[PDB]
């Protein structure tokens, strides 16, 4: 089977409307909450959008039998105030997916936000983290920059600010699926900014002693580790001065394959071997256009690793399923 | 011949030294400058330092017959205050390397800093630009992010903030040379800094429309591009509604290699094609490591280049030497 | 007949949905713009959703014939970042609220918000406001407090700064609607700010020369002008020193009814007149909620005034119908 | 008798000047202190100054029998900076109040200044209000404001950060007299500002927990609660699904009357009942102007309460007396 | 006769109220103004204060014949917001001090405060200087710290944001008296601050061409000079490797001789010479206090200068009143 | 016997590079440290560089004897980011200092800079602290400012942030030897900076409790106490209310004679007197030119000293030697 590990919940737009009404009053109306039935949650499921066609049926046509569905991350706003709109409408959006998984469980496997507050000690997202154990998550998007490319930036993932999450994460033997959110940049729109912070935050945990002291925290970075793979050369040579190499840091670390080139795919797979790759497509989403040259979607990415001669088909059932099973827990 | 576009200048301590005596009085004690000997200044370019040999035996063993020599851009310190003391050290920075290619003229090629100052207008630059076109300076450092990482940053490099400097580099028809500078980022240090504002230089330019109105400009990306090529997939997709595709414009831009693993490289070649590489390597620098699987120096890429297969003679000797004699208008 | 001169659209949630995708994105997608049908926006306008009823349901349970609708003031962001979602965004709710209007012209009429970004020159809102105009927009909404309630704040209403949006709007012969925006404040939230900030707006028109410079200019003040007819006497106090008193400028002033106690519009009424008073409710909305003495919502005060033994028939006609004809330039319609 | 709940110190000018001095020196003269003489202290409050005639001499013609007074309130400074300073002013305040109330006790009851400085901990107020406790004091003015209308701002009254004040105040069993200070802003100068801080300051404290804490907590909102009583309605309205509306904790405050309107008093007292107001004009001060109708000043607001039909002589005795008696601690005096 | 050109007023205490008033009220009253009777201020300088005795009755009892009498500068609270409490309370002061010379011909001379506001241009304090030279002022106190030790300062002295002023001065053949105001630091007190500005000041005033644009421009330094004349050694050191000598600067320059010791008295007077120096005593005052071994007020100095074996009694006359009465324009 | 009790180490010019390389990568290298030989620190103390000859050289034509050598402190960057390149430049320079004393310790005796950072707890040089003294450092650099003339400032040397560095010193019986470091002014450069801090930390301990609390504190203020010795009077007569005179915590404190002028020196010993006196000259430095009336060297001024007549040989041989025997604790 497939199993597309990074795909983010098609909402009905009540979703987007609580966010501006929370930004809006700042609380003053209290917590409230998302107002949609069922069949609204189901029918946003299959809704176009502004892509070629709706979110089940495109993973239909793409053969995906089932994806994880996170928050959409550049909607999370980890740098907004006040602090508590942040951690309600986390809340809300994990409780929708939990809803939409529960309706459609035969495609759909929730995976959390966490209430990440610029500033705040990361102990503040574990109560969130419970309730979504406890609905049944198979893992966290963790956002290395809460601060959203502003004037100040957190510690660096090696840094003991984190390491209360590192605990409870093994303690859950659930993963973190690195993702940033938004970028208040003018130089750094979103989508390019989720490129940089998984660079960087690959790059803090290859230099750095997370994984000495957790030797089974479980981290999956999105895009292909961003520019780590392509640029992993130099960082290595730099990490022979020093106490431990940038690969033998690297080799603890997952990746999702959300690359759209096939010779990007190829690197990857080549770089971190077929081992330590999930594939996921964000489909959809960023990718979901049309190459005029082939016709084919560009988050269809599926049939590049299928067709890859220097994989086993062993190797491939790794990349399609048995990673995402380990990693994100799932059962039979 | 080999042509090597990316390496920075081996300098006499007197320079940094006096980098530090500038920012310790201010200005207080008059511009001043680099006292140095040419014995001095000659010494510095075969003295081994940390690295296994000395810059020109390291350029010798590799079979690189020119390099053209830049500043060491992480002491360039853009950020630093007060400004007068950012044009000056760029100044003496471009002096000195004048003097070391006037003495080693069999290896080294001039390549200029430019005095950007964070926050002022590009303009600021021109009087040294000159200084530098009479003193046959072939090319010029752009760095994207003279704020270094700080709380701010720079307009992107397709406002019209940065026009005035495209204009002037199509007069001289010399290239910029994409390359950032420090990091005041405890997150990012600067060699990673470096990647990523390639990344940010590269997806600016190819997201407006700079090559449309400087239709011959004249970029050469630091890298093999930051993330880009790596990442291409997603920005291309994106980029799908819009005046021109993301390939479109990035087909204007050159690359250099350096990028030291084989994948990398081929991935880059493949991606831009041989019409658009240009070898580099930053030798010496932090490359400069033994990979004990082999014995080779990471940054000894030349063979990397010189045994792909799918590259002709005639597209490896564009990579070696021509786009480079074009480019930084090198003469026989 | 009745109009009600203070109202706010009822819009489909993808408006709101816009906003928020335009913050995250921060118009790095673009401008784009909300994609509803005429459909959705009727339906709309008789979603129950957060009140007992429909808009326009309520608006016929108490006997209005129309009403003035302006944008959602608190949702307008004023002091958001980067600026051009400011305007995009004011933009859109103004072309829905045109759309609204034209697909119930029984019903509404269309009032503009104006796109006020913190910290820009007043006149980078006149573009948008040629273009209302060019829609059969009758006023504007102003807000004296762009900054919402953030470490700066702007001008007030009597510096120059805002004088170049007094002249287009004696041009125009249109009125501005006093009515602040959000709040970032943990004391203060928005519906507690909207008054206060009335009451600094009126207190800058009446101790300046906006009305010498300008004596046509039409401002009409929401809430029945915050605190001042209630705080009237010591203002009064301080200004006889000065150039006219602070009632001379107050007199000037247009003042809407959107208070949900008797006594409160009593005291407006007596202080203000019938021929500076508009009808106004604010329906629905903060005060859609039902007051258990009469079994009926709070924003329902027309019978209120209805009732005033104090006022003429002729005095009532003003409040309900004539003055809102006269400020807001209403032809013969229904 | 009648006893006005809201006066002011008429106080020598050196205690200005020393004001000054501490800020220019910033204390590096160290605390130092006012000098002045009893007989400076007296003849400050008979002097005319900017008033038609004398603090003590305008009491008289308008038949109060008694004052409390507190600080100038738009003198505390409670935003400058050394925090020292603030401090020191403060007390040096306090004592000249105490002086002057003791020199003259048949006309003046002390009410003292809290040491409020942006920024700190309540508990830095309490060694002071030990101090005026021992000295006879009655109340103490509450700022809910000591930024004073600057880029930051205080905690809303019903944050834990009050709690030890109202606490302390219920130990004492004395009166908080809500009254903001200076303002930094070029919008809304002081004499406004006061009016929306008591806004802000009543809506916190109906909109939270703080009557259910404290339920003995004695707290008088100056001029008439701000905006409150005029725009009750919108704030119940949206109350109605909290803990408590928003009148059932109005319910527990009481109000001073310094409204220089007919109809502004009217509306007080008909909203919180005669219960619940304390006569009070701020005489001398902001209301010290000639009322031309009446050839009286416009604080001489007594006659208005007195001349109430749909009060009784018994209500009218808790305005004007039993009420200040019991929230002030009065005890048989004159 | 015996000039002492450096007094401050000794006002009403109506005219500290007011100051406070302005900033209780912050101009919302209007400007209004100080209210005080003739015989108000008359008494006021005859009013003990904090002194052993009444101003007038301390310079008769000192020999003094006539002072300058110009503001408190403690006082002028230059860095106070909004800007224009500060014109009008400068305004106010200077009105005062005019009254009192008038009232007092035979003693007080008066010198005016500008109405200096951090941040604005000196343009700004033009039209209070007319109307005090048309009152008949004979000079003008200047601030080179009208941020008043905060986190921004000015611009150095010889920096062309002051040329309008200087020429202003040279226009109306008036002096500018060095003179700091408050400061907001806890680690320099005002009365400290007065020393290290002075200090500053007459730095900036002897290594910039201030004398070689505006030669005739009369400056006089307060406090025999900071720490000048003291410390002069290592900055006419300095100035060797320079344009002019520092010594060459400074013989422009004026001091009054406000020193309480007879070894700085003596140093001055040796360091810059009678022609330079006038003397000014600024009691009542910081020096207003008895040394309890010999019984003399400390600022009761004239006797240290008269008996100075070193100079001539054409030098005294120069120190006592003929340099004043050139500096400060005083006719017979 | 001569012990000049105040100069600056002539440092090999890579500890300077050192400096400039650390503010580059900003500890991304490692802390690393200075690679320089013996015959390159001697040489350093040899070379005559801008002066007109060698820093031995013009100890040997002056008759000074020894030095205490301690870091140039315009360098010492208290101010920079991040904290750790402040704590490991001032180590390197000190273990250079040790270096050089030990290679020509006929000539200079260690004195220490401690790494201060601007808002650290003081308590954070004490590790410094420990290690210089088992090096056999005989006193330390002390700085007022180390915020270096910034938007803010430390709290005032009476201050009880000072308190844990005074109660070390003691137990150490080791001084403090006041001196500022650099500036960020541009009205106030280093040079001057220095005088203004002498003068605030000198006025902050006469009038605080520090030598009531700690009796036995030796402090020694460089350039003979800034403006202090001639701004005296001004500064007594405001203590003359309070614990204890200005002059009786003054008595306390000890004073170099790095003053250039005859005048100035003469002030500085009639005031404080012989007992508190301390030779130094800053040799080679800001007072190393010569004045062509005479040829004389500024900064040698041991023979001005000498001829003194109101000194006893016994006073000038505190001044010349027994003082800083006593107070460095220097072993004959
Ligand atoms: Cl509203
Ligand atoms: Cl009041
Ligand atoms: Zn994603
Ligand atoms: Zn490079
Ligand atoms: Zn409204
Ligand atoms: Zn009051
Ligand atoms: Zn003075
Ligand atoms: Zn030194």
């Amino acid at each position: 089977m497939i199993i597309d590990c990074h795909g983010h919940v098609s909402a009905p737009v009540e979703l987007w409307a609580y966010k501006a009404s929370l930004l809006a009053h700042r609380g003053s109306h209290g917590r409230g909450g998302v107002k949609v039935t069922d069949e609204q949650i189901i029918a946003a499921a299959h809704h176009k959008e502004t892509w070629p066609d709706g979110h089940i049926e495109l993973l239909h046509n793409h053969g995906t039998d089932m994806q994880l569905i996170s928050p959409r991350p550049f909607q999370m706003m980890n740098s907004a105030k006040p602090a508590r709109v942040v951690h309600w409408f986390c809340e809300e959006v994990n409780t929708l997916i939990h809803r939409q998984c529960t309706l459609i469980p035969e495609m759909f496997i929730p995976v959390a936000g966490l209430p990440q507050v610029a500033g705040e000690p990361i102990e503040n997202v574990f109560a969130e983290m419970d309730r979504c154990v406890s609905m049944g998550f198979k893992g966290f998007l963790l956002n290395p920059d809460p601060y959203e490319n502003g004037a100040e930036e957190a510690p660096p993932l090696g840094d003991r600010y984190w390491y209360p999450l590192y605990e409870k994460l093994c303690e859950l033997d659930l993963p973190a699926h690195i993702h940033a959110t938004g970028s208040q940049s003018e130089r750094s729109p979103y989508s390019l900014h989720f490129i940089n912070e998984e660079t960087i935050a690959t790059y803090n945990l290859c230099t750095s002693s997370v994984f000495d002291d957790f030797p089974q925290l479980k981290v999956v970075v999105s895009h292909g580790g961003g520019a780590i793979p392509y640029q992993l050369g130099r960082f290595e040579s730099q990490s022979r001065r020093s106490k431990h190499l940038f690969s033998e840091r690297m080799a603890k670390l997952y990746f999702d394959t959300v690359l759209y080139t096939e010779g990007a795919l190829r690197l990857l797979i080549e770089t971190v071997g077929p081992e330590r790759c999930l594939f996921g497509s964000e489909c959809p989403g960023v990718g979901s256009t049309i190459d005029p040259a082939t016709g084919k979607q560009m988050d269809h990415i599926a049939p590049f690793i299928q067709k890859f001669d220097f994989l086993s088909d062993a190797d491939k059932k790794l990349i399609f399923e048995d990673n995402a099973r380990k990693v994100f827990n799932l059962e039979v």
